[PDB]
């Protein structure tokens, strides 16, 4: 159907030295450089490093972009065995657990995220080196097997594209009504040196551990792993329904720059006619876009092309020179295959949450060949705010949103762009949830274990303090904890009028306190057999009806923690609160490996 | 604006799955600059590749 608005609900990603998204907001915002040397435990480089350049079974770099704890799962939360859990691809894993933290960041659970099942699964994935094999296919339909999804569930290859292909077909998916809800993103880890032996015979790295994104001495790329998922909605419902949206992606296009001088070169027509597409299926104006955040994979011969390719796009629509900022996330952590689209929309979503602009590194000096004042583009230097442009198209001078474009473009020559818009929210503040001493809210956490539960009130703990959460956030907190949690077998509730309060009575939980007033202890597993016998009946869904608007908040949870199941929402007769980010489940850490 | 859609679930050469390349040499080598793509679903995998294609006909790319 036809090109509609799509929003984006719900996010989680692990990158370099970043195992959420908050630690890529503060590697971003000070231009931090994440690439370390390849860890002893993927295999000792030194074995097979060359400085030959091209030589045959050797690499010469000694570096990658490496996320730590990659062995690690907790496969009894999905119940799965240990035996499958080492058979399974870890690629699979990561996903399964970024997807699943996704859906709860959006504050869903898998039940209530689409009522009819029709949630689509889209994945983009490159590389498959673990020692049984590439599986693809899996990585997606592990997922809509334990989440009960019965949309369409896809694994893509379209190499360095591939996640951005993945968010294209998303968004085709959403159009024509075969999803109401997706699981869009990609994945690319690196288990085997074998993955940097192909890589360098073609030379097509540097062996520095710098990607000079549109800087001079560009010499290739930094390979990188990373992990990400984002759940996309459409933007009406997205309203209705009252969830939180860290952007609206307005239109896309990808293709391929058919037959050029050589395999693998670019073709700057093909770039231009793909960016001059997307803003035409978008109705966006070129000169609106204030950022762009470029593939940028700091090669000599890419990245004049890349400029050239922007240039005739941009000059399609406007003249005007030097108005948009422009910048890579690769020169933070790196080059990471299909996550690189994947990566670069989190950086633009993390931009628009926090408006700001982040340094792009290794450009202080600009690639001698390219002549950036006679562009629309400033390569972005150094963190500053993210204005607003004032813009008199047609003669008519208005304010528009902060967009941002996005290009990602692959070896073998497919490309693809997606427009990103800023979510400008209704000023309508009514504040009837107001939680008060005399009107206290109901928190409730839970957990399959007392270890992950005691690493659940941690993390909130840590969480309220860095964000600097207070009396404001509790209704919202506690909407999004009542609906947007999974209640496991392992609960504590706690009744609280005020932040300040929360902090205590948890602080104390954590310190041990055995008897901490208006906060209850219980576990599911006991109570199991008077549960199945009394739920049943709407009668007593009713009674609790009557316990909630009577205010009988101690006997609710009392009963609650020991396995009694209460719908939450008749809680909110009148309107509803906002679901809000808040930290999602801390799996456990245990590592899992084959034998090849 | 050719598109390519190929549907594969295997990859065993000794060299790496590379299923990107399957798509991409042909669009190379014949000029096809519409959307070149491989797609695994495993044994459906061709059928969803179809399906893709009537998808990307239907909406004029």
């Amino acid at each position: 159907s036809v090109v509609r608005d799509v929003a984006i609900i719900g996010l989680s990603g692990r990158y370099p030295q970043a195992k959420n998204v908050d630690e890529f907001w503060n590697r971003l915002k000070e231009g931090k450089n994440c690439i370390s040397e390849i860890p002893k435990d993927r295999w000792d480089w030194q074995s097979f490093f060359d400085e030959e350049k091209g030589k045959k079974e050797s690499m010469y770099t000694k570096w990658g972009g490496f996320i730590d704890d990659m062995d690690k799962f907790d496969p009894l939360f999905f119940q799965i065995s240990p035996k499958e859990a080492e058979e399974m691809d870890p690629q699979e894993r990561l996903f399964l657990q970024e997807a699943y933290a996704s859906i709860e960041d959006a504050g869903y659970t898998p039940t209530t995220l689409c009522e009819s099942r029709k949630v689509g699964v889209f994945v983009g994935v490159m590389n498959g080196n673990y020692p049984t094999g590439a599986t693809y296919w899996s990585i997606a339909n592990r997922l809509s097997y334990l989440l009960n999804f019965q949309g369409p569930s896809v694994a893509v290859d379209t190499a360095c594209s591939a996640s951005l292909t993945a968010i294209h077909f998303a968004l085709e998916s959403l159009y024509s009504g075969t999803s109401e809800c997706a699981i869009a993103g990609g994945v690319n880890l690196i288990v085997d040196p074998v993955h940097y032996m192909k890589l360098s015979a073609l030379t097509m790295l540097s062996p520095s551990n710098q990607c000079k994104s549109f800087g001079d001495q560009a010499d290739g790329f930094v390979d990188g792993e990373g992990v990400g998922a984002i759940v996309l909605k459409p933007l009406d419902k997205a309203i209705a329904d009252g969830d939180h949206i860290y952007g609206v992606i307005k239109g896309s296009m990808m293709n391929a720059g058919g037959k050029t001088n050589g395999y693998t070169v670019p073709n700057p027509q093909a770039q231009a006619q793909l960016v001059a597409d997307a803003l035409q299926r978008a109705n966006v104006h070129a000169r609106t876009v204030s950022y762009l955040e470029a593939h940028g994979t700091g090669t000599e011969l890419g990245d004049p092309i890349e400029v050239a390719g922007l240039t005739r796009a941009f000059e399609k629509d406007t003249q005007d020179k030097q108005f948009c900022a422009l910048g890579s996330a690769k020169s933070n952590i790196g080059h990471c295959e299909s996550a690189a689209g994947i990566a670069g929309v989190t950086k633009i979503l993390l931009q628009l949450k926090h408006a700001q602009l982040v340094p792009s590194l290794h450009s202080r000096t600009l690639n001698p060949n390219i002549d950036f004042t006679k562009t629309p583009f400033v390569v972005q230097q150094e963190l500053a705010e993210w204005r607003r442009p004032i813009v008199e198209i047609n003669g008519t001078t208005n304010e528009y949103p902060r967009i941002a474009g996005i290009s990602s473009f692959g070896a073998g020559g497919s490309n693809a762009h997606v427009i990103i818009e800023e979510y400008i929210p209704e000023e309508q503040k009514q504040s009837s949830l107001k939680i008060t001493p005399q009107n206290p809210a109901i928190f409730v956490l839970s957990a399959k274990n007392a270890e992950r539960l005691y690493e659940i009130v941690q993390q909130l703990l840590a969480f309220i303090q860095e964000h600097s959460l207070s009396d404001e956030h509790l209704a919202d907190m506690a909407y999004t904890l009542q609906v947007g949690r999974v209640a496991m077998e392992e609960r504590i509730a706690v009744i609280a009028g005020t932040m300040k309060e929360l902090q205590q009575k948890l602080t104390a939980y954590v310190k041990g306190q055995e008897h901490i007033a208006d906060l209850y202890r219980g576990q599911v597993n006991r109570n199991q057999e008077m549960l199945d016998i009394l739920t049943s009946d709407d009668e007593l869904e009713e009674t609790i009806a009557r316990w909630m608007e009577r205010g009988k908040y101690s006997k609710l949870l009392d009963l609650w923690v020991k396995g009694l199941s209460i719908d939450w929402n008749k809680l909110y007769q009148e309107e509803q609160p906002g679901r809000i980010s808040l930290p999602t489940y801390p799996f456990a850490k245990e590592s899992y490996w084959t034998h090849a």
